């Protein structure tokens, strides 16, 4: 039993709510937040922004320490650092940015990092402002994804989409 409330349950382990990942991470702080993060983990807009923000700017204070002593990530690839007052843990998870050019096929590769962690909070990984479609970014979550997922999508229209177009 974990503190995650009203979701749609679409698999023995993913989950899908309508809900700003910000105001659901505040309301569980759960042990893993998902960021989706670009390699440079400059946490502009989308889902990166609006948690950055949420911390103050401490996530971004953090994630400019870390590249200045790692360098960058890959498209593909993740980070853990701190979830400040979002979480105990931050996943940072680049997902391809289709607007960007980037290989939409390592989008199975970015969600692959999701199964080192038993429990997470996560948004749509490629989706919005990332250019890939979000059909598709769910049907390959569920089939890649093993440990226990808890999906946020922010719109509403989106959403409903989502749910109706579900196999
Ligand atoms: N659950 C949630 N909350 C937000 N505050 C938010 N903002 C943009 N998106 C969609 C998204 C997914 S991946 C990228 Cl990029 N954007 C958000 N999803």
């Amino acid at each position: 039993v974990n503190s995650f409330s009203g979701y749609l349950k679409l698999t023995d382990n993913v989950y899908i709510k309508n809900a700003d990942i910000v105001e659901e991470a505040k309301k569980v702080k759960p042990t893993v937040v998902v960021n989706a993060a670009n390699v440079y983990l400059k946490h502009g807009g989308g889902v990166a922004g609006a948690l950055n923000k949420a911390t103050n700017n401490a996530m971004q204070v953090e994630s400019d320490d870390y590249i200045a002593t790692n360098g960058p990530l890959k498209v593909g690839g993740s980070c853990v650092l701190s979830g400040h007052n979002l979480a105990k843990h931050c996943l940072h998870v680049v997902g391809p940015n289709v607007n960007k050019g980037e290989d939409i096929q390592l989008l199975k590769s970015a969600y692959e990092n999701f199964n080192q962690h038993e429990v997470l909070l996560a948004p749509l990984l490629s989706a919005g402002i990332f250019g890939a479609d979000p059909i598709h970014s769910l049907r390959v979550c569920v089939d890649t994804v093993r440990t226990n997922v808890y999906l946020a999508v922010f719109d509403k229209n989106l959403y409903d989409k989502l749910v109706s177009s579900f196999l």
